[PDB]
């Protein structure tokens, strides 16, 4: 079976009324998490590699970890999405190594750290969406820096993330940007900035309505109805498995993420693909230090690693419910990407 | 690039007078450890995966990581070889999956824990070697039963080793019982008894001559000289792992494995193939662990996990440079396991 593209599962997902999570993978143990998540309740997938995933992992292991996926659950569809892609080159390397789906954050230069101009963003994604729709691949693209409003501060997500402390207005989307932006550049997801940022110290504090600005995506989704909305940085950062960190020989101290409620909020006023990567890390994580420590003469990998299997797989579920995705891969009938191709040149998704 | 076959790999190492190591896999961070260390040495690479590596990785994903090992290191001949077969059934399925190589053990029963007669051993190795290499798929026999010649215990790999205390005629594999084995069965690899047996726990004391039967190797190579030796169960148990992992957290009597020493010599008198698994699983056990207590705040799998990749890929460098693998690779011209068939259907492997 093949890959489906990104622009089928958020169409679907607008017309049912729910949101995908959208996980990032590294290695085997992250891909069997989300992929018997999906098939436990019946979900759609989206998976997505960074740069740095393709650094660790290598182009061809990340290509046939999904591979396999298709083949172990041939009836659950799957997009391979390339995150944070920082030039058009990047993602047309991408299309080649068979990603149905690609994200030009335009938002950062090749950097990946300096902001930039709106003229360079819109030329860059542009340039995507063209070749991208030509082979009927998906492309995401970002209006606004993500970052936290209060600090200034980005985080880093491998290696990505605004170098320097930010303005008010360079982190926070306006709509009459994200509006031109669409319009420009015809990208079938749109990334915002609305207060999120990379990694597990997105807040000091539970997040308030002025550093999380869920009432700004509900402006923008007024502004454009049919426009798939992408939330970045959207961890939620399990305080549970912050404490069996903190148990078991590791040191996070006090921090905040995303809460579920408000996604779920986003969700109902147009996010579709939700990014999630640090929760599926902390629970990796504590699930390790928790085995080693209470078996010390145990040195079978996978006996600890199963249990991040485990623990990943069970953030996986909750997302995949909490989102409202149960039962919605058997109401799929993919399209081929040729078909998509298609779709494109005749004006049917514009 | 295809994968070769395990008998013309085990026939370069006779001719060159080398030996391989055979890796067990089960997840991404093993494979990249192997491929990387074989391709540092340009050698060729032997893998292989155990039933409880297919339930714990899934089969499409194993076969993919070695699909995604031969497409990033295209240089590398790469066998794909199929551990502790119980049945002809399983091996045969083996083969539908891709694999190059079977080890049909009919010294234990279905159940991988009891021994078997002679006869049962022959009926169901026959079998194996004659619908192998009508595919030109190589095929290992065991005669003799693993297992520690002063306790009678086998341990355990992966569920399979012998139940019981055995006797010494059991583990320790006669001359003339290799020699009616390889007339009986014509298999291209033969695994015999000679002391080792599963697991870290092969040995209390550094092992003697008493214990540990390389003059038995040499005896059965004299009867065979053109059969290649495998030996099972010969992890040298690096005792400066011993050391880390005792040193954070973990716990680990004293014991010792099979010296590397003892396996050159071994290669010396027709052993081609040298099982290893409990030395990645404790390099990769030492790794994280030490990982996990020198970075508290540190909760990225990558880092810890890449630590278990460098250190694997140690003991493979290790173990290819001791062997004397290096630059082997180079030398070798695939052959397609078509080619093989034909070669086996006109005698010429015999």
């Amino acid at each position: 079976m093949a890959l489906v593209s990104m622009r089928q599962l958020l169409d679907h997902a607008a017309e049912n009324s729910y949101g995908l999570p959208a996980f990032n993978v590294n290695n085997l143990e992250q891909m069997r998490a989300i992929m018997e998540a999906a098939d436990q309740v019946n979900a759609p997938v989206i998976v997505q590699a960074s740069a740095g995933a393709r650094k660790y992992a290598g182009a061809p292991f990340l290509r046939h970890l999904i591979l396999a996926a298709v083949e172990e659950f041939p009836h659950i569809p799957v997009v391979m999405h390339q995150d944070h892609g920082a030039s058009p080159d990047v993602c047309q390397r991408s299309i080649q190594l068979g990603f149905s789906s690609v994200m030009m954050d335009g938002s950062l230069l090749e950097d990946g750290k300096t902001p930039s101009s709106y003229e360079y963003n819109v030329n860059a994604t542009r340039t995507v969406v063209n070749f991208s729709h030509a082979c009927g691949v998906s492309v995401e693209g970002e209006i606004g820096v993500l970052g936290n409003l209060e600090t200034g501060e980005a985080g880093e997500e491998d290696g990505v993330g605004a170098a320097g402390k930010l303005s008010h207005d360079q982190m926070l989307t306006s709509v009459e940007d994200a509006v031109r932006f669409v319009k420009d550049t015809g990208v079938d997801a749109l990334a915002i900035a609305v207060g999120t940022s990379h990694g597990a110290y997105k807040f000091t504090r539970p997040p308030t309505g002025d550093v999380l600005r869920i009432d700004r995506i509900k402006e923008i989704h007024q502004a454009l109805p049919n426009t798939h909305i992408v939330m970045h940085g959207s961890s939620s950062v399990p305080q549970e498995w912050l404490k069996v960190i903190n148990e078991y020989g590791g040191n996070i101290g006090e921090t905040y993420g995303v809460p579920v409620e408000e996604i779920v909020e986003g969700i109902k006023h147009g996010v579709r693909k939700v990014n999630i990567d640090t929760d599926l890390r902390l629970a990796s994580t504590g699930a390790v230090r928790r085995y080693l420590a209470e078996n010390p003469s145990d040195f079978d990998p996978r006996k600890y690693l199963g249990k991040t299997i485990e623990a990943m797989k069970q953030i996986c579920l909750d997302r995949y419910l909490a989102f409202g995705c149960e039962g919605q891969a058997g109401k799929i009938k993919p399209v081929s990407l040729e078909k998509m191709a298609s779709r494109y040149a005749k004006g049917e998704l514009n």
